[PDB]
């Protein structure tokens, strides 16, 4: 699949602006809660992305009616 | 006046778990400024969701072979 | 607050190609049914947005070390 | 690259209303095409949510004044 080095390389290739995360993956358990923290995190960010895009539309709608 | 009741209510009608945006909307200058930091957040939160999705993908197959 | 004209300018200003919605609004109920249809369409579309983004990242992931 | 099984378990996990897309990835081209399809849909979608978010702001403002 990919080791921690190949993983870090695929990370930089995709997100050339971000530093690869340094997770502890010593056991299967480590992987699962790490996978849990991500899942919960994706939900926190997708909502935030939706709250900002909502700010966006409302804001561009405003300067338009004052443009 | 330049009052929001529908935006406010709409905000709560989507995300009943956050603070009502506090934007220094007075000026055209303030609207622009705010529209600009909203787009800065979006492009940022969007890449972080992708980074998380990448991490989830990676952690999921790591889990795979080790379970 | 804005009304017909202005609403159209705001729509054309953000969506150059799409024609402004020609919604039949004659009473409160019409506003509530449209609003209801809009909240359901937003959640649905956002669902697909997240599904397609996941496809994308995954696909471009394979283009990484493969 | 972080491959199979791992992808779906991320799909079913992150999204449930959905059975995963059984894409065709037998070469670099199938992947690029699908990638192309994805980007294209993401673009149309964001345009659609935005328009819906716009009408929701309108509708919510209309409501609040005659209801």
């Amino acid at each position: 699949m990919v080791d921690p080095v190949g993983f870090a390389e695929a990370w930089k290739a995709q997100f050339p602006d971000s530093e690869p995360p340094r997770m502890e993956l010593r056991s299967v358990g480590d992987i699962e809660q790490e996978l849990e923290r991500a899942k919960a995190s994706i939900r926190r960010l997708e909502q935030e992305v939706n709250q900002e895009r909502f700010r966006m539309i409302y804001l561009q709608t405003l300067l338009a009616k004052e443009k």
